[PDB]
RNA sequence: ACAU
DNA sequence: CGATGT
């Protein structure tokens, strides 16, 4: 029903799907960027969304925040809660740094605790969610 | 179908 | 129009 203004909302982008992936996190009020993920060249929409919602995880730990975390994507928060990105990108040199990545949020996962909400950001109701990249 |  | 996902 209603936006939790107190949050991180967190978006990917990309050049290409599977291509370049970036993503980043701000505060849902404000808009402020709070953290932004330098460019992987090879990626897809869906491993990005996840390393999106991981990041937000460990920064808002880092930080001693209990805010809750918007994310858009039904996949990458579906990954979150299993602990496992389910990604059908094969696997080889040019996509080896994106595979490590995931492989390490993964690992990050199965080794923190966390009680941060993951939220769906109900696009169809409140617009475009305010990580957006606008592209 | 829904979410990107 | 194409692709990533449940
Ligand atoms: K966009
Ligand atoms: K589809
Ligand atoms: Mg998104
Ligand atoms: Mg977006």
């Amino acid at each position: 029903e209603e936006i939790i203004w107190e949050s991180l909302s967190v978006d990917v982008g990309s050049q290409g799907n599977p291509g370049i992936v970036e993503y980043k996190g701000v505060d849902t009020k404000t808009g402020e960027v709070l953290f932004e993920r330098e460019p992987i060249p090879i990626g897809t929409n869906n491993m990005g969304e996840f390393l999106a919602i991981v990041h937000g995880l460990r920064y808002l730990k880092e930080r001693n925040s209990r805010k809750p975390i918007y994310s858009d994507s039904q996949t990458a928060i579906k990954w979150v809660k299993d602990k496992k990105a389910k990604s059908t990108l094969v696997r080889n040199e040019e996509t080896a740094l994106i595979w490590k990545l995931v492989d390490e949020a993964e690992e990050w996962l199965n080794t923190h605790t966390y009680e941060t909400p993951i939220l769906k950001w109900q696009t169809d109701k409140w617009g475009e969610i305010k990580a957006d990249y606008g592209r």
